[PDB]
């Protein structure tokens, strides 16, 4: 026997008691559990169950059995979980799987002592294979691989291992390219900087007595063909610091015009670029609550009594029409796979794989501290590795279900982020609606499936939702949060004198705080296969046109309709008063038109709109990553292309992402596409984003368009 | 005693949930969370106890209660939702009783005539200064209360202007020129007249209908063409479009094509009969509303409030956190939200004077006889308010809202409530900011909006519009479109019939035989906004790209060019959403010394393709007429006589007498009382996903506070 309320907390579930009716309602993931002391049964979600102990009441205290969790929540009437007793083929690495591929390449002679990894990933075994297991059930006869990314000092190193056959399949140095920033590489630059009297020297003449509390940023230096006096060859970080003023906050504090470059190889300070000196604002700002009082609000609750309509097994999700596989990725978080929509009987595949591609979020300032600066987020940093855990209620809403996930560390050992991905139902608005006069209404509710995951890098928190819509439409939506990244600034007001000068670049938000304008680039890798891999993709035009066919009206409006048949052609901006579909040219709908999906990459956002990158064509960030001046990109599948900034892109000198892999321009004529949609904002800062920024969404889409032969929600036919 | 529970409880509107393992019933209705126990002498209304006199019955598992039980517990005021007004606010609309008085007063006129029809019986508003001075400061309203009436004499607008406060008629002006909108008994007597022609009777014959009697009118206006339509630019002309009724419920999916009615309603005659090409009629049953359909399982989902709202309603007054707001309705735009503020520590502060739909259009792009004047000015033309689709509970808005009677005049001058015209909901979007820093604790905060939403419905379109306050400060407004589409009745199955290209040169075929002709619909959005005071100015940010001149190894920059917009002529303008626009209040500065400013987006996203202005050449009539259709922004001077993008009389006008006319004169824009106009909306290419009935497209616009606040809004009170 235990004490209910606390072993219950400490299991995540909420408790809650209910002192008129004398009644427990216990509430985590797809359990709803309801249950009255001394009764000998129980409801779990909507089903009787009995019980070996009832709960008992002890002084205004709830007791339980110790083995009540496990019988109330594990009993099977929970069906939210089924077992998986055939592994989907794209299922992520498991913890074992992990160690196993670390044991085989430190098996190696050629594996030196500091080595880190950069990632250990499922090697995806092929594409046809893994369709057929999903929509045919045939088992995939290849053995799991892994691929695994070493960094030895400087050096990348990729390496294939067999899991099933324990062995090393290959070992290829990668000469010229750059690691990713790795966690330990943080603390490192942090040491350094402790630990060089040229930096303290350097902060001290910056008015700060105490060089203990400041606090550095690592970031990367991108290329400029040796114009930032940096030799291409070293691992280089830069180094932006603030001060620790103990509010929490020290993004609140920066020391401008102080940069460090900081080699990693011989962990020593190796220049110190240093401007005019402007104080530090020192005025607390903290945004965690620690100065504030909420007001005090009504409780609301998002309940599903009997259960969720979605069922997970391992990690393939099934809900109405929608089956999909998700898994986790520590570069780019995760991936949506498999994709079909069960037409009547009949799985039609929509989606082979679709996750996030790649970010970056430039900035426009061309002073000492801000030049270089273009956050790589996935590139440079790694979203997956830097999920944050889902604060249940608030991030994601009560009735969602969190689930765990697993990838690998950079010293190679596993590690489970908690609630690293939300899944939720939500009522939609009406789904559709008629009212005919003087008749009864016909209205029916929308409902949307939400995936929800959550990157920290830095001071940007992004927010990526996958959401399934019944009538089978998908959006994907981008929401951004966090704290600015700041320059101190002599002006205090629009009325002092370096005001005008001080605000070229960004908006006064506080006294000597200029929010830094900027832009947010979002790059989604969608391989649609749309009923089928063979497909073509079809622009149409809306167009005026003179009226020919007689009567009053002078005008028209008719489709201008037209294939893009090459991926040069394929690469475009996006005009949103135009049409642009993925269809099969295989196959019809009941009326004769190619089923197709329609391609959306800007249906919206809470923020002004990149038409493009904020760059001159001749910036090497402009040259470097192509991906971010169109908003549309078709090309070839190609199992090895997946990454609009390129594999790697530290310090890259030139394209080799969506660049590269569209170079060749080759045909686009019925045959296997994959879809990259480029999205983005442009920042400029206001006080009410200061010192936290209420979170901003881009919202992006993909319709059917004639692959139904009717309204999909409508539902099957008597 | 005693009455059935669920039967009296279902009747009255609340949803009731048995609970057999616990003995509780919930039951929910509004702002009111119930449970109750058989037996239990209490029962809890929103957490408090409350005495019963008679306890909910248990005979043979039938519930029974008490015919005061529904009083007793939805009436106790431990629900707290709904306040009475200590002093009525100024702009309440008319109640029944002034609507009775109102037209008591212009029937005691010798003018007149028993055939009268009323088009618009609405509060007459007293000036904006004395408004906002009762919301501000409490000063009473020295004016009396009048009201509009606008008749409908046959084919002549007369204006009246009556006082109500004194009883008497202040004024009666004929409006030469000015055509009437179309009015509910229209419809009747359009279906009437039909079935007495004999010639109407034929040309139906001729396209294989033997059964007259089973055809179905739709009343259109006519537009103007400067004659070339063949019409008496004088006389009331409707043009009737018609259906064949197969029994399916769905009438719309059966066009009768090339075929055109012109009716003379004075008269009560077809004046005129437009044949072109017989098309077989599509005769396939295809109803929308699930007769032939199997109902599938799904699990319930409540989202519950169980102790209450976050706001509460003061008469038509709704207080929320921080915004105050006056909610009315009108029967040609509906909903109004008037007298916004924000209170900002103890300080409200002014936002919005007056916001509300201006006008709307949904112009097709087909030029064939059934299809080139077809132009859907919904309010203008109908009277969106008089057609307001009550809310389906739990399906038109999420089961925590409540639902709001209105009350309008009717077209013969008899109060009508409307039931469940407006709902409000509270609902939870996201989180409203988080960080979490390396190695620390998680900072996280809920959002929660509030929902104002009103569905009206058209004819075919059904359209739902949301006024959405942000506890930041944010105002959204979000349009939505459903219903069924008007098609085109063609002679191809499939696109592979020899005349599918011809068929489909102006829609798409989305089932056999049938067109979704292209069209647009265009929306407009009245925003008499009040930046923190009446004197506002706007302001353009542009970001651009500029050369790098402060050295280094960037070539390029990104700074904004900032710069005023001085007049009307100006500030109408296409908008693009990489730009900045911002209505400034030039007298008042934020902490920072920015002066404080609301950001207007008019487009701000959408589910369908956007409208880049009005799909039609310079040269077209609807074009001419039309101005508000190209631009997506406007800002004019105050004026409270100016309120439709279209114009008061838009039917078969012959110029522009709406924001084309509002604007002519270029007047000044600086530091004076602006109004902002939003106009949005999309290209319609139909596809088969949306027949028999369209899923729900929505677009959306926002309002946002930019260095109206000195911090992020949403922090919380300051302790230290
Ligand atoms: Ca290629
Ligand atoms: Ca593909
Ligand atoms: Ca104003
Ligand atoms: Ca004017
Ligand atoms: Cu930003
Ligand atoms: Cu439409
Ligand atoms: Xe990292
Ligand atoms: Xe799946
Ligand atoms: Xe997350
Ligand atoms: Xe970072
Ligand atoms: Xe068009
Ligand atoms: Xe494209
Ligand atoms: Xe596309
Ligand atoms: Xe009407
Ligand atoms: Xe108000
Ligand atoms: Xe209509
Ligand atoms: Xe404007």
């Amino acid at each position: 026997m235990v004490p209910m309320d606390k072993t219950l907390k400490e299991f995540g579930a909420d408790v809650q008691w209910d002192d008129y009716a004398q009644l427990f309602t216990l509430i985590k993931d797809g359990a709803y559990v309801k249950v009255k002391p001394g009764a000998q049964t129980a409801i779990v979600n909507g089903q009787p169950l009995a019980l070996q102990v009832p709960v008992v009441m002890k002084d205004n205290k709830a007791w339980v059995s110790d083995t009540f969790i496990n019988d109330v929540f594990q009993s099977g009437l929970d069906q939210t979980f089924q077992v998986e007793k055939r592994p989907h083929p794209l299922n992520a690495l498991t913890a074992d799987e992990i160690k196993q591929a670390v044991e085989i390449v430190k098996a190696s002679a050629d594996f030196k002592p500091n080595t880190r990894f950069t990632e250990i990933s499922l090697l995806p075994p092929d594409k046809e294979a893994v369709w057929a297991f999903a929509l045919e059930n045939k088992p995939v006869d290849q053995p799991r691989k892994a691929d695994v990314i070493m960094l030895d000092g400087k050096h990348i190193i990729e390496a294939v291992v067999d899991l099933q056959n324990n062995k090393l399949l290959s070992w290829q140095p990668i000469k010229d390219a750059h690691g990713m920033v790795l966690l330990d590489d943080f603390a490192s630059v942090q040491n350094i900087i402790n630990n060089s009297e040229e930096f303290a020297a350097a902060v001290k003449k910056r008015g700060i007595t105490d060089a203990k509390k400041v606090i550095t940023t690592p970031l990367t230096v991108g290329y400029f063909d040796g114009k930032d006096g940096l030799k291409q060859d070293a691992r280089l970080l830069k180094v932006i610091s603030y001060l620790d003023v103990g509010d929490g906050n020290y993004w609140a504090h920066p020391i401008e015009n102080l940069v460090a470059v900081v080699d990693l190889e011989q962990k020593k300070i190796v220049k110190i670029e240093e401007g005019p000196v402007v104080p530090v604002p020192m005025t607390a700002r903290p945004f965690d609550g620690r100065d504030r009082v909420a007001p005090a609000v009504k409780p609301m609750q998002i309940i599903e009594p009997e259960g969720k309509n979605y069922t997970i097994t391992g990690d393939m999700i099934h809900w109405r029409n929608w089956d999909f596989h998700l898994s986790m990725n520590s570069r780019v978080g995760p991936m949506i796979s498999t994709v079909t929509y069960n037409d009547n009987g009949t799985k039609r595949k929509v989606m082979y794989e679709g996750s996030l591609g790649g970010m970056i979020v430039p900035y426009g300032d061309p002073d000492i501290g801000w030049y270089f600066k273009a956050y790589l987020d996935s590139g440079d940093y790694g979203m997956g590795t830097l999920t944050s855990p889902i604060a249940r209620g608030k991030d994601a809403p009560s009735n969602a279900v969190l689930l765990n996930e697993t990838i690998a560390d950079y010293t190679g050992v596993p590690m489970e982020i908690p609630r690293a991905i939300a899944v939720f139902e939500r009522y939609a608005g009406p789904e559709y609606k008629h009212q005919e006069m003087g008749q009864p209404n016909v209205s029916t509710e929308r409902r949307e499936l939400v995936v929800r995951w959550i990157s920290t890098v830095g001071n940007y928190d992004y927010i990526f939702d996958w959401i399934f819509h019944e009538n089978g439409t998908i959006g994907i939506d981008a929401g951004a949060t966090g704290i600015e990244a700041v320059k101190g600034v002599k002006a205090k007001t629009m009325h002092d004198e370096t005001a005008k000068d001080d605000t070229r670049y960004g908006t006064l938000i506080d006294h000597n705080i200029v929010g830094t304008t900027h832009q947010h680039i979002y790059n989604f890798r969608l391989d649609l296969d749309v009923d089928g891999e063979n497909n073509s993709l079809v622009a149409m035009d809306p167009v005026v046109k003179p009226n020919t066919a007689g009567g009053p009206r002078t005008s028209t409006m008719q489709v201008n309709q037209y294939n893009i048949g090459n991926e040069q052609d394929a690469a475009q901006k996006f005009d949103p008063g135009t049409i642009r579909l993925l269809s099969n040219p295989n196959k019809e709908n009941r009326m004769g038109n190619p089923v197709s999906y329609q391609i959306i990459p800007y249906a919206g956002g809470t923020h002004p709109v990149a038409k493009g990158a904020q760059f001159a064509p001749d910036e090497w960030i402009y040259h470097r990553l192509s991906f971010m001046d169109k908003q549309l990109w078709v090309t070839r599948y190609h199992p090895g292309e997946r990454f609009p900034e390129g594999k790697y892109p530290n310090r890259s000198t030139h394209d080799t992402g969506l660049g590269q892999y569209s170079k060749d321009n080759e045909s686009l004529d019925n045959t296997d596409a994959v879809v990259w949609m480029t999205t983005g904002t442009t920042h400029v800062a206001r006080a009410e984003e200061w010192p936290i920024m209420p979170t901003e969404w881009v919202h992006t889409l993909l319709k059917p368009w004639n692959f139904f032969d009717e309204t999909p929600t409508l539902g099957a036919l008597k």
